């Protein structure tokens, strides 16, 4: 009955967990899912008509593991007009979605015993693929009155000999935080200051952002080119969460360790989805008026629940400068009880209390390495949106806040 | 510039290397391709059309990471009215291909030291697995006189406490042997004297197998149900390479540690492409007609090569009882030399000169754990078939046998 130690000491995704458990109850049990972030619209039309011309044309035979030429080419001239990147096709690794993009960059740079950096909150598998490689994740907390952005100097008084991974998750998940350039460049020149610290640029909500906030590409900034992995994907932008096509850019030596090690542990994307991504790519500098109705939709699902929540007292907010998830401090309302449920004593018990008392299904911070915190995705309608806000509302009125 | 030990030493694949080594080429260079398995048929109409009907549905968002309900339940009823094996929906566990359901089985029950017992000639990506893992490959070769089938004898011989994964590829990669009911059930008796020891059942090229062998699944066998992990999918039964969906079957427990292990490293199969595993398991027992009349042109196609290459000198081959290769001793010719190009010295060199001097693209057997052979893939047209046989008589002449 045994198994190994590797995954038995794996800790399960909160954020699937929840979902799954939200959409079993919906049972005939109605629940308010804001858990998982999964885009509310279909793939724009023409990326699913090249997926259906893909399979039509009989486009289903053997494809190149690390991804078509088509699609990696696509994907050079999208780093270089929309990142400033220039990047040849065969820097460029296309894998089944942005999860094992990451694991493999991991494997292939985590040797037992180095580090891997991380910022808290963090999405939840960073911390686990780092495990997995037999590497210590170093994780570093970050404030909610900083926007839950990286101190450089926590950075500094945490590096030793043995880091070799930095994570840098922009727009984030959980947080929706965006870093200026600003404090990218002074990480930067920490970064530069010790010759086997590589980063890893997590990209994927790049185009879910909202104005005056700018994205910044990691490898665009002095002498990180050299050192920076970045990771990117369509899932999220274009609503292609049932197509998983993620890809990996950076120094050659680095993403041919990673094809040979994806030659060997998968197929690579679908050749039906790489077509859909080509087409996705083809709607022109960040995806153009497609993925800007998109936006507009999110932005407009934002500003609703920050002022709706943020007028509750013992709530505190920090406004997302992009991707579509609140991270919300409800702690003031830590050590209350409420009646016909019991204490509410950490993220997890009031999670566990919006859900069963008040069918509102969110994801608990500690999952996200931040136990003061709940993440609420606003990847759905506004009027559920207004139908989660007054259960929350009703939810912690029998409670004390502080 | 460093990378992971893990990924420094793995090995590429030179089924893949040879085969984009070949298409390259195919610039303007004609090149006969038998190196990498991959059906040369369209995906099945109905199965395409429910691909195609998946996209215009708008089935692209969120789908549970193990796979959707209606595809698992499918399967199961797949695994009994085929194999004869008992399964809920949740001991099956959908992924994107075969490679990754293995990769996840081998993580999840193998400890470091864990001894991973592989019959050579073995599929390439067996020993790659075990070393990730940060298991021992342990090989055991067998004979071409024995139709490259294990025996027993030397399993026992093999056996140690550290032993605890045997993998068994039936029909096999690279040799086409089917094992018999006999001498599975030998090996049974031996592995049910051994607590620890778990047994890989690799059965995708199940329904690719020529009268009068048949499949037997070892999870069938005598007390081997909870012994047993099948890996099984649908790329080559059904002409599906570019859709990747592979399943495994297993005991509960270790199932529910692989699928923790598949939601932190992957997002699953594509939502498009489980649609259409429904629809091909819905075409009826062992794929019906549409399968049917697949492997009635591989059994052709087996029929040409046997007879044209076993009558040539020097060549010895094992008729396969199933899927697409033939895996052929050439060993004779090693030691001579081709003018122009140089020794003869093993199944690389050998694979090498067909392919620069006669443009044949094989794979040499050393790949596969056995240097006396090279493998052939047979999933393309008689013509093609007809054509290489003619080079590699040609290609023989000026050599000499032992
Ligand atoms: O699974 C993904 O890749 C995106 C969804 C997710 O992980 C999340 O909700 O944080
Ligand atoms: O890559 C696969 O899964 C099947 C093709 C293959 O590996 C082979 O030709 O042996």
């Amino acid at each position: 009955m045994s198994l190994s130690p590797r995954v038995q000491s794996l800790k399960p995704s909160k954020v699937m967990v929840i979902t799954d458990l939200a959409a079993t109850l919906v049972s005939g049990v109605p629940v308010i899912r804001l858990a998982a972030g999964e885009p509310d619209f279909d793939t724009p039309k023409v990326v699913a008509e090249a997926g259906i011309n893909a399979i039509r044309e009989g486009f289903t035979r053997y494809t190149l593991n690390a991804g078509i030429t088509e699609l990696r080419e696509a994907i050079c001239r999208k780093l270089k007009e929309e990142n400033g990147l220039s990047y040849a096709p065969d820097q460029i690794l296309v894998s089944n979605g942005a999860k094992q993009s990451l694991l493999q960059a991991v494997l292939a740079v985590c040797s037992p015993g180095d580090e891997v950096i991380i910022p808290a909150p963090y999405w939840v598998s960073y911390t686990e693929q780092a495990r997995l490689a037999d590497a210590t994740p170093v994780v570093i907390p970050t404030k909610i009155s900083n926007n839950f952005l990286l101190d450089p100097k926590d950075l500094e008084s945490k590096l030793t000999e043995k880091s070799r991974l930095l994570i840098l998750c922009s727009p984030s998940n959980p947080t929706g935080s965006v870093y200026p350039k600003s404090l990218l460049e002074e990480i930067a020149r920490i970064i530069a200051k010790h010759p086997r610290l590589l980063v890893l640029s997590d990209e994927i909500y790049e185009h879910i952002i909202y104005a005056p906030a700018t994205h910044t590409s990691f490898a665009s900034l002095p002498d990180m080119y050299e050192r920076t992995l970045t990771v990117n994907g369509f899932s999220k932008a274009f609503a292609m969460t049932g197509w998983r096509l993620g890809y990996l850019a950076g120094p050659k030596h680095i993403v041919a360790a990673c094809s040979k090690l994806q030659g060997q542990v998968s197929s690579g994307a679908s050749s039906i989805a790489q077509k859909a991504g080509v087409a996705a790519l083809g709607l022109g500098k960040a995806g153009g008026e497609t993925v800007a109705e998109m936006v507009k939709a999110y932005r407009e699902r934002r500003d609703f629940l920050v002022k709706s929540l943020g007028d509750i007292k013992g709530v505190k907010i920090s406004e997302p400068q992009g991707a579509f998830y609140l991270f919300i401090d409800f702690s003031a309302y830590y050590g209350s009880e409420a009646e016909g449920f019991g204490l509410i004593n950490d993220s997890s018990s009031l999670a566990l209390y919006f859900l069963d008392k008040f069918q509102v299904a969110m994801v608990p911070g500690d999952a996200f390495g931040d136990d003061s915190c709940i993440r609420i995705s606003y990847a759905t309608s506004l009027d559920v949106l207004q139908a989660a806000v007054e259960k929350i509302r009703k939810a912690l009125e029998p409670l004390r806040a502080t």
